[PDB]
């Protein structure tokens, strides 16, 4: 019954925006509509931290200057990345079975995500703050 | 707006998972911390997609096509207030002297990627 201790986990979702949609629209929906919607469920299931990472018109010129010289192929091209730190997987498995979470959030994904081109990652992490 | 400098690495093709992640945590990471501190770096997060996380990833993503899995072995995240903090570090000759050759010990540098993003963050 003794087991390897639980390490901090990061659950990350990589979102490509809908083809027709504009960057403004995608990013507005995510920060203004989809984020307030998610906050409640994350609190409830004991998510440590929630980070939304934007690669939009504000970051891309900073990105082009920092990575000048690199081929476009060496850039990760997702419009948004959502990241949730949790202490254990069961937090997120239970939230994925939440009928309320699902009927709320799942149809909203069709307003900003191309699901044929989105990805997920569940990692254990080492974090250092300075 | 805080920024996130993210590097996505696939292990060297003739290297085991065990060795990749051992190298990253024990060799690369203590090499990097001094430089990250010294420049303006706020937070450094190493994410590991190895045999500890993969069974948890599979349980959680059960049913989904394998193509939906992000395939990188390690992901390195640097929070900074400006790109200038990363640039200054990437022109430190002792940083370059030591960290570049170390990349050849863990990363397949044909299949690595970077991203720079601005972040929204809510702590609970």
């Amino acid at each position: 019954s003794i087991g390897e201790p639980n390490r901090l986990l990061c659950w990350s979702i990589y979102v490509t925006k809908k083809p027709d949609q504009s960057e403004e629209d995608h990013h507005n929906h995510v920060s203004k509509v989809n984020a307030p919607m998610m906050i409640p469920f994350l609190k409830k299931y004991g998510i440590v931290r929630y980070t939304v990472k934007h690669n939009d018109a504000y970051s891309k010129p900073k990105q082009a200057a920092l990575m000048a010289g690199q081929p476009e192929e060496n850039v990760l091209a997702y419009d948004t990345v959502f990241e949730m730190i949790v202490k254990d997987i069961e937090s997120i498995q239970t939230m994925q079975k939440d009928e309320e979470f699902l009927r709320t959030t799942i149809p909203d994904h069709f307003n900003f995500a191309d699901m044929t081109r989105s990805k997920g990652s569940l990692t254990w992490i080492e974090e250092f703050t300075f």
